[PDB]
């Protein structure tokens, strides 16, 4: 018979596939299901990052292979992005690594980091994909706990010395999936040197570091010791509404990339030349794009909370960075896999179990806001229509 | 200090992504004519580039998609399958999407082998199928290919013991780099031998347009062939679009859904305007391809017919792709030793066959990727060397 590895039914359950699965599924036809669950941008890509992509088509030297590594105009680009958005400053040619996608990123950096026996320190709750590199690597996980009291930071005293001796990789998440925390230049100093003490390699997951509301968002690599340490993982996808179009990069250690390089030569040849100069083109737009898509996820956020609130009672902590809300569970339902199946159901309306980040997940839901005003007040208006005590203590 | 995993320091440098390298560095120094890594001269076909240009505007594909691709593009993969080798394929269990052959040879793999486990490789072999089983942390048994065999393996010779063990074999055909083309006998007896061995049978199938004479079989044509196995198609080749990183696998059932579990935390599918793309190639008219196959069949007659007159360098003409296998002359060592010569004096990259297996060392590889023009220029670059091309073989 054929018999696949046993890792690869070792891996979670993609939760998000088995999602998408159940959805189209339940198809009055495609019944008017409001999702909140995956973090799908609702919203097109910029018509600008489009026409790049257009124009680039047709230009004959992206139609056979291109550099292995990218394109040089991608990699100075990506410098410059992060020079404007971070006052960081890149070296494009050995600092810049690309990638088919953030989810690619992480996989790839952790198959270049990672040894069998190794510990990886990974959050909890945190992205379930981190638990993939690190399965597929042959590694052992250690959790470190998120709680609500540090702001979701994690304490790095907390963790056992004995632990400490085996670790060599660390993910962090800022702003965070799923809890909406936001960190600081200051807490990035703090994990750096945490870090560079124990030899510990860093990769700081910065998927949403276009979303933080309360302050212009800090990149991992402002701090001490950062590009010594680790790298930061950027991605398309929640920037530019170009989560379709599979595109990301990570900026960091010449040797870290280095690595990098040489595992992707083997699996990959760059990638389209049309992407990397839609990418191009996304880097080098203007600042008010994003700025407006901040803005129309921090009003989205402002309604959604204010109005579970005003007709549940159903308390959010408004998340200061990300699309996402973090919401405890009332009592009145059982656990966070439980209590989705039942909106589904009753309702028609899709949010993710806490319970898929990890057990400090248990008893909260994550709720998406990628949706317009009608969908999100929709939402509510079913919930209400549940009649069931939704009120939070 | 910065450590990469054990994994990336058993890996070999990728030879393509080194010559990338040099030559570049040359370019800069101030011409080379480059016939080693196998890359289309000629553009995509307009139909294929206006089906991303128009399907680059729909919103839909903007945001993430299927994870398993479109059924669509699944759809037109088996259409496709019918409609150029006859072969039944379920669009909706026997098909997976891969950005480009090369990824789909990692994952698969990936999901076909443990660490430890032992594949069966041909030898010589594209340079990847070792790549993978290193990436896999798995041991490799040669198959050799002998061109008295027609460099077809023979399977009774491989030592009935090591097959208890093995659980993935590669073959290739059209062969990259002899141009040895297989029959549907030897699919018959590979699969059957694979069956009794309860061996995994991957097909690369990256050529499976260009055989000369006849439209080559494919493996899925074989009694119990989609029990055993899986072919790998890219659109590199058929379609010059190389840049475009586009492929895909058909199979048995579990083959790919071991692949699909896999991807599913690793590649979210592709940009669907990409998907579009490739459903206009496998849907458009098959004699855009059919007059393909005959350029490469002039240059190989042009270009064989040249250097038998002008260098004396006599070559089997191949029975398919566009590469001519030649021996290198008598009194170089190596192929590598012959390659970089070749670079250094007359301005021209052909392929070390070493890089493929003990198997091509006295052999380089050369790519039909020019113009008639251009291969004459190549000739007439190395006639001025006066080089020996006497055989010892
Ligand atoms: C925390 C986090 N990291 C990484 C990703 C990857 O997204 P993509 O693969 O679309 O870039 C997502 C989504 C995410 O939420
Ligand atoms: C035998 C063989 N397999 C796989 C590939 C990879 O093709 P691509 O990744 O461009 O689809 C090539 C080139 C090849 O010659």
């Amino acid at each position: 018979m054929e018999i696949t590895p046993s890792d690869v039914i070792k891996t979670l359950p993609r939760q998000e596939f088995s999602l998408v699965f159940q959805k189209v599924k339940e198809m009055k036809t495609g019944a008017h299901i409001i999702n909140l669950g995956q973090g799908n941008p609702d919203l097109p890509t910029p018509p600008h990052i489009v026409e790049a992509l257009r124009e680039a088509s047709l230009n004959p030297s992206f139609h056979g292979y291109g550099p292995f590594r990218g394109y040089p105009f991608l990699k100075e680009a990506i410098a410059a992005f992060y020079k404007r958005e971070y006052g960081v400053t890149i070296n494009p040619e050995t600092e810049v690594a690309l990638f088919g996608g953030g989810k690619a990123g992480l996989y790839v950096l952790t198959q270049c980091l990672l040894n069998p026996g190794d510990i990886a320190l990974v959050p909890n709750p945190g992205y379930p994909e981190y638990l993939s590199g690190i399965t597929m690597a042959r590694a052992e996980l250690y959790e470190m706990p998120l709680y609500e009291e540090n702001g979701y930071l994690p304490d790095f005293e907390k963790i056992d010395p004995a632990v400490l001796e085996k670790a060599k990789l660390m993910f962090l998440n800022y702003p965070n999936n799923p809890t909406g925390a936001v960190a600081d230049a200051a807490f990035y100093a703090k994990a750096a040197a945490f870090a560079k003490e124990h030899n510990i390699h860093l990769i700081h997951d910065f998927a949403y570091g276009a979303f933080e509301f309360d302050q212009k968002p800090a990149s991992f690599l402002e701090a001490e010791d950062a590009k010594t340490v680790g790298a930061e993982l950027y991605s398309f996808s929640k920037t530019f509404n170009m989560a379709g179009w599979r595109m990301a990069f990570a900026v960091g250690n010449e040797k870290i990339i280095q690595a990098v390089n040489e595992f992707q030569d083997h699996v990959f040849v760059g990638m389209f030349g049309g992407l990397q100069q839609a990418a191009s083109a996304a880097l080098s737009g203007d600042p008010e794009h994003t700025e407006s898509l901040k803005r129309i996820y921090k009003e989205r956020i402002d309604f959604f909370t204010a109005l579970c609130e005003k007709e549940l009672g159903w308390k959010m902590e408004k998340p200061k960075g990300t699309f996402y809300v973090w919401a405890e569970i009332p009592n009145t339902f059982e656990t966070s896999h439980q209590f989705s199946d039942y909106l589904l159901e009753h309702a028609h309306v899709v949010v993710t179990p806490g319970e898929i980040f990890g057990s400090n997940g248990k008893r909260h839901v994550r709720i998406s806001m990628v949706s317009k005003q009608e969908d999100l007040r929709e939402f509510v208006t079913r919930i209400q229509k549940l009649n069931l005590p939704f009120g939070s203590l």
